[PDB]
């Protein structure tokens, strides 16, 4: 088999001329000639069988991504694994060839006020669709909005999704590990599992701070520190929004801080569209109850360009609803065969 950096690359014979790309969430990551369509592809190379962990995040990945049909959200082309279940010891996802992520963009690139707008568009028509399947992305960030030559965008890595249950989503305070730091909401921290869709639109409305500074909005350097960063900006919370926070523990938390003013976000970001700050103070709204939806922001008079809820899809078929690894290699082995071969 093919070799990259050496460890077995096996994706042969229909991929060759392989290039490392970097270390992803799931391991290696490469590009490679597809010798039957004719063009330059993606593959992450996973190894996931000797962690139950490992083996829900990749079986949660693919049987999401094979079901979701959308234009803002990265398909899977192809599959490439070992005949048999004895033999399948890593599985090759193929995608689509991005040229850069979000990630990578801002850490060397401003956006026009029409990027970050055509941006935050395509992430919100994304995210309506996963939300309309009944599915919660759960790490939304700039590392996971992948971006071709010509600035199409998609969201990429389902590992962390689950499906909403807002019935449970209460908690205690100080547990929960939701997200990536930086763009976790405060209720993660206070009272909430993340187990409801607008744990993703505080994602978003970080990731849209940080397109308008190339800055991270709520840079915690660490679990604890994070609500610090978040309510220095936002100010304290009102009266109404405390009085919805039941768990005492969390509540008097927040009683025992000093008053902390809001920072205008004007202030933060001078040069910004007024219309986009106004959304953004609606995607960093304190209380989730009160924090807009994806559908009313596709709506909001930032994005009036691009809006048109006809061509804003929703899936046919959302999803309705402990695991030894081995059930979940045959899970794997199963899902994966429709690429065989
Ligand atoms: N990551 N990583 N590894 C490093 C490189 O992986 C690049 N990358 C991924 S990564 C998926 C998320 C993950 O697996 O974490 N998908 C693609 C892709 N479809 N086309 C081009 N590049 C891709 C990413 O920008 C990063 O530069």
């Amino acid at each position: 088999p093919e070799m990259v950096r050496g460890q077995v690359f096996d994706v042969g014979p229909r991929y060759t001329n392989l290039s490392y790309i970097g270390e992803g969430a799931y391991g290696m990551v490469c590009s490679a000639y597809d010798n039957l369509n004719k063009v330059r592809v993606a593959i992450k190379k996973i190894s996931p069988f000797e962690h139950q962990t490992y083996c829900q995040r990749t079986l949660r990945e693919i049987k999401i991504l094979l079901r979701f049909r959308h234009e803002n959200i990265i398909g899977i082309n192809d599959i490439i694994r070992a005949p048999t279940i004895e033999q399948m010891k890593d599985v090759y996802i193929v995608q689509d060839l991005m040229e850069t992520d979000l990630y990578k963009l801002l850490k060397t690139q401003h956006l026009s006020n029409d990027h970050i707008c055509y941006f935050l568009y395509q992430i919100l028509r994304g995210l309506k669709y996963i939300h309309s399947a009944n599915v919660l992305h759960r790490d939304l960030k700039p590392s996971n909005l992948l971006l071709n030559t010509t600035c199409d965008l998609k969201i990429c890595d389902f590992g962390l999704a689950r499906v909403a249950d807002p019935d449970h989503d209460h908690t205690g305070f100080l547990t929960e590990y939701v997200a990536t730091r930086w763009y976790r909401a405060p209720e993660i921290m206070l009272n909430s599992k993340g187990y409801t869709k607008s744990i993703d639109i505080w994602s978003v409305g970080c990731i849209l701070a940080e397109m308008l500074s190339n800055r991270p909005i709520f840079p915690g350097k660490h679990y604890l520190d994070q609500l610090n960063h978040i309510l220095g900006i936002l100010g304290s919370p009102s009266q109404e929004d405390l009085n919805c926070i039941i768990n005492l523990k969390a509540r008097n938390y927040l009683l025992s801080l000093p008053h902390k003013n809001k920072v205008p976000w004007n202030r933060l970001f001078p040069n910004a569209d007024s219309k986009a700050l106004d959304l953004l103070d609606k995607m960093l709204t304190f209380n989730p109850h009160k924090r807009i939806e994806v559908e009313q922001a596709l709506a909001h008079p930032y994005l009036e360009q691009y809006y048109d809820p006809s061509d804003e899809p929703i899936a046919e078929a959302p999803f309705k609803f402990d695991l030894p690894k081995e059930k979940l290699k045959e899970l794997i082995f199963e899902e994966t065969a429709r690429f065989q071969p």
